[PDB]
């Protein structure tokens, strides 16, 4: 005979809640799971094309370009608040959560199935021409907001909107400024075709996305659900927070409504997200310490002084401010150095 | 606390760019470079 097998043990999960288990504090042993979600921001032409952008061009100019935004999208966040561990923190340090797992997912196509409510036709009885073309499932996510380099060909191109995009008309620009770094922390605003991670500071947030180019390329998913993602490193942890927050970071440009016309409209979609979370130990910020983030010795800001700097200044100072002394009889004799060997002079 | 302590790995003294050449130390780092073409 056999008596049945253990029942494995939860350790307890008291919830997989929703919302509201933020709300209390207690251990990194209980584990949270959460559903939710972002919808797309398309710029969004309106409500029944909420979830599509607007009507888009092929020729414009390219030495300038201004173009409204419900046919662009701009980044998307949420910006999750992610409280931390910490309160009375009366013996030792601290904790922010590290991450274990987040199935986040574009979602939502299979209205896209459609061809014959919406579609443009391809031919004949011949229904819709399916929506294709390249498309961008994206997303990035520290729990850090996107330090980013804007990106521009047509440097000469212009903005309307809540376009900030990267600003350099800069003839490299078209391929290289580095100094569009920028940042997401509001959602749906530095739009989407304009900026692209710093991802080299951005090393606490994690991208992702997986481009899909080439003007026809057609649809395929795997809905296939245990596929979901497990968020560390070699020490063990994807970004973290010392900002308490995610910041998501997110795109689906799924592809092209193909508008009816013969005018095609992003198609955009939602994200997702059902993290698998734990309470992680970080340190010290002010147990005071001068400063936080250190190895630096040039605080950016100058200096436009009146004569100091160039080299022209109304100091002037240099000598042994520092040798000793014994006690001589002149001292207004001056202690210095030719290079090696050491120059006195009565003088200098 | 939960002063957990975040814990071992190698110090990545010097983080930058260029400027990181320096000064006088060893190996164990390494050392970063952004920088791009």
């Amino acid at each position: 005979p056999k008596k049945p097998k253990e029942p494995v043990q939860v350790p307890k999960l008291l919830i997989k809640g929703g919302v509201e288990v933020l709300e209390v504090k207690t251990g990194v042993d209980a584990i949270t799971e959460v559903e939710c979600f972002l919808n797309p921001e398309m710029g969004d032409p309106d409500e029944n094309l909420r979830g599509f952008s607007l009507k888009l061009s092929a020729e414009n100019d390219f030495s300038s370009d201004s173009p409204e935004r419900k046919m662009l999208p701009c980044y998307s966040t949420a910006r999750i608040p992610l409280p931390n561990l910490n309160e009375d923190l009366t013996c030792g340090n601290l904790l922010m959560w590290e991450a274990v797992t987040v199935q986040t997912e574009v979602i939502g196509i299979t209205s896209m199935l459609n061809l014959h409510a919406g579609s443009q036709k391809v031919h004949e009885h011949g229904g819709g021409k399916p929506i294709q073309g390249s498309n961008f499932h994206f997303f990035a996510v520290g729990g850090e907001p996107l330090e980013m380099q804007g990106v521009l060909m047509n440097y000469r191109s212009k903005y309307p909107d809540g376009t900030i995009t990267p600003k350099n008309p800069t003839a490299q620009s078209q391929v290289m400024n580095t100094d569009h770094k920028a940042y997401l922390d509001k959602n749906n605003a530095y739009p989407v075709e304009c900026w692209v991670p710093d991802p080299s500071r951005n090393e606490n947030a994690r991208y992702f996305g997986t481009f899909t180019g080439g003007e026809n390329v057609p649809p395929v998913l795997h809905v296939t659900n245990t596929a979901t993602t497990v968020l560390l490193d070699e020490q063990g942890v994807g970004p973290l927070c010392k900002a308490d927050s995610l910041y998501v970071s997110a795109a689906d440009i799924c592809g092209l409504f193909t508008n009816s016309s013969g005018t095609q409209q992003w198609r955009g979609l939602a994200r997702y997200f059902k993290i698998r979370l734990r309470k992680r130990s970080v340190k010290n910020p002010y147990p005071i310490s001068f400063l936080l983030s250190d190895l630096i010795n040039r605080r950016t800001q100058r200096v436009d002084g009146q004569p100091m700097y160039g080299m022209e200044s109304q100091v002037e100072e240099v000598r042994v401010f520092d040798g000793t002394e014994r006690l001589p009889g002149d001292p207004d004799m001056i202690r210095y150095i030719d290079k090696q060997g050491q120059l006195q002079t009565k003088m200098l």
